[PDB]
C-alpha cells in the first residue's frame, strides 16, 4: 500500500504545515501537524476542556463506530517550545492520503497549553519520530508510520514541504518526479528516538564551504533551523544590521535586507536554502525589525533541521531495519 497527502502552510510565514487525516467511522477529518520530532498522534477532542478549544475541529470518539477506549492508558507530552498536552487514549481507524491503519492509538486531549488553543488551524499532531518516544502509559503505543510500515510497498515516508505553498507527505514510495538529481542518503542514530543525523558542513551565501560535523535532527514540527552559535553568528555577520536580541529571543535583522542563502552538507551533496526562506517577517506587526529563520541551538541541547531547512529539499525518512535519511534538491 501507499498513501499521499497534501500538506499546507498554516499562515503566510510557513510557521507550520497541516495535513488532513481521517479518523474513525464515519470519517472525521482533522488537520494535523505531522511532526518527525515526536511520536504521539494526539487530537483536540470532545474531551478537551471547553475553555481550551477555540476554533479547532474536534474528534468525537462516541460518534465513531470503530473507536475503543484503550482502558487505563494516559498520555502527557511537553515540546521544545514549552507547549504541552495530555489526556486519554482510544484506538480507531486512521487514514492518511488513502493509507489506512486499523487500531491506531489516537490520543484524545483533555488539556492543551495556551499555544495550542491559540492556533485554531492545528487540530492535533501526528508524530513520525521513533515509537520509543511515545508517551502513552502504561503501554507505549506505535506511531502511524510504525503501524503502517509492514503494509507499505517500501518502508519509507517522504516530506516535500513547500515554501509559501503546499507540499506533500508520501508513505510507502519515493516519487522520482518530485526532486532533481539524485537522493543522498546519510546515517541515522535512533538513540534519542529522533531522525538524528550528521551534516557535513555549511556555507553562507556564495562563501566557501566549511567542512564540519553538525549532529542534529530532521524535525518537520519545528519551524526554524537551529544550529551551533558559531555557525549562526557566521551567517548573520553577512547581514548588515543583524543582531541577537535577548528581548526578542533571537537574531533579528532589518526588514530592508536581502538575506544570503545558507547551504548545508549531506555527505558530499549540498542543499541550498534560499535567503528568502530565512525571512520570518516583522517581529511585531508594522515593525521594521524582522525575525531570522536561522537561530542558535545553544541551550536547546540539540541542533534542529526544522522546516526552514527541510522545505529546501525532498526528504526521505527510510524506516528500513537500519533507518537512514535521504536528501535531494528540488
Amino acid at each position: 500500500s501507499t498513501g499521499s497527502a497534501t500538506t499546507t502552510p498554516i499562515d503566510s510565514l510557513d510557521d507550520a504545515y497541516i495535513t488532513p487525516v481521517q479518523i474513525g467511522t464515519p470519517a472525521q477529518t482533522l488537520n494535523l501537524d505531522f511532526d518527525t520530532g515526536s511520536s504521539d498522534l494526539w487530537v483536540f477532542s470532545s474531551e478537551t476542556t471547553a475553555s481550551e478549544v477555540d476554533g479547532q475541529t474536534i474528534y468525537t470518539p462516541s460518534k465513531s463506530t470503530t473507536a475503543k477506549l484503550l482502558s487505563g492508558a494516559t498520555w502527557s507530552i511537553s515540546y521544545g517550545d514549552g507547549s504541552s498536552s495530555s489526556g486519554d487514549v482510544y484506538t480507531d481507524t486512521v487514514s492518511v492520503g488513502g493509507l489506512t491503519v486499523t487500531g491506531q492509538a489516537v490520543e484524545s486531549a483533555k488539556k492543551v497549553s495556551s499555544s495550542f488553543t491559540e492556533d485554531s488551524t492545528i487540530d492535533g499532531l501526528l508524530g513520525l519520530a521513533f515509537s520509543t518516544l511515545n508517551t502513552v502509559s502504561p503501554t507505549q503505543q506505535k506511531t502511524f508510520f510504525d503501524n503502517a510500515k509492514a503494509s507499505l510497498d517500501s518502508p519509507v515516508f517522504t516530506a516535500d514541504l513547500g515554501y509559501h505553498a503546499p507540499g506533500t507527505y508520501n508513505f510507502g514510495f519515493i516519487d522520482t518526479t518530485a526532486y532533481t538529481g539524485s537522493i543522498t542518503y546519510t546515517a541515522v542514530s535512533t538513540k534519542q528516538g529522533f531522525w538524528e543525523w550528521t551534516s557535513t558542513g555549511y556555507a553562507v551565501g556564495s562563501g566557501t564551504f566549511k567542512s564540519t560535523s553538525i549532529d542534529g535532527i530532521a524535525d518537520t514540527g519545528t519551524t526554524l533551523l537551529y544550529l551551533p552559535a558559531t555557525v549562526v553568528s557566521a551567517y548573520w555577520a553577512q547581514v548588515s544590521g543583524a543582531k541577537s536580541s535577548s528581548s526578542v529571543g533571537g537574531y533579528v535583522f532589518p526588514c530592508s535586507a536581502t538575506l544570503p542563502s545558507f547551504t548545508f552538507g549531506v555527505g558530499s551533496a549540498r542543499i541550498v536554502i534560499p535567503g528568502d526562506y530565512i525571512d520570518f517577517g516583522p517581529i511585531s506587526t508594522g515593525s521594521s525589525s524582522c525575525f531570522g529563520g536561522i537561530q542558535s541551538s545553544a541551550g536547546i541541547g540539540i541542533n534542529i533541521f526544522g522546516d526552514v531547512a527541510l522545505k529546501a529539499a525532498f526528504v526521505v525518512f527510510n524506516g528500513a531495519t537500519t533507518p537512514t535519511l535521504g536528501f535531494a534538491s528540488k
